[PDB]
């Protein structure tokens, strides 16, 4: 589980999206595994607008940050699990890292603020669902 929460907005994985999440939408992309609502209480997480190639992502199975090389945000084939069936995801990132279908929604970040949330996972990789080109974010 996990969001990100900028400005009036709460960045979550579309999956993992609550009734209350729906109730108050704002935008949502299959395709990106991303939902975003409104709140009524601002946020303190700041987007990071860059290209960064290295981070750190919270991996709430270990109980630890963990720094990563991850790549270009693509069209990446991902294998079928409980929430999507085997399809191509966008806008998605991978590094080598150890992530479990409960971590997502862990921050991935650099020196700029959050790149994006954990989304996709599996032998020995985990995969990110990029946030930084939703320049939106930061305004309205
Ligand atoms: C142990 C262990 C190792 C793994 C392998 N990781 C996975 O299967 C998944 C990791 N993430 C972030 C996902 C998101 C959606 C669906 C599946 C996964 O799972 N349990
Ligand atoms: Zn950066």
């Amino acid at each position: 589980s996990g969001a990100i929460y900028v400005g009036n907005y709460r960045v979550v994985n579309r999956h993992l999206a609550t009734h209350n999440d729906w109730a108050n939408l704002v935008w949502e992309d299959s395709s990106r595994d991303l939902l975003v609502s409104s709140t009524t209480a601002q946020g303190c997480d700041t987007i990071a607008r860059c290209d960064c190639q290295t981070g750190v992502y919270y991996c709430s199975s270990r109980r630890k940050h963990y720094p990563v090389s991850f790549s270009k945000p693509s069209l990446i084939f991902v294998e079928a699990s409980e929430y999507y069936p085997a399809r191509y995801q966008s806008h998605l990132m991978l590094a080598v890292g150890h992530s479990e279908p409960g971590d997502c929604g862990g921050i991935l970040r650099c020196q700029h603020g959050v790149v994006g949330i954990v989304s996709t996972g599996g032998n020995g990789l985990v995969g990110f669902a990029d946030v930084r080109d939703l320049l939106w974010l930061d305004e309205e």
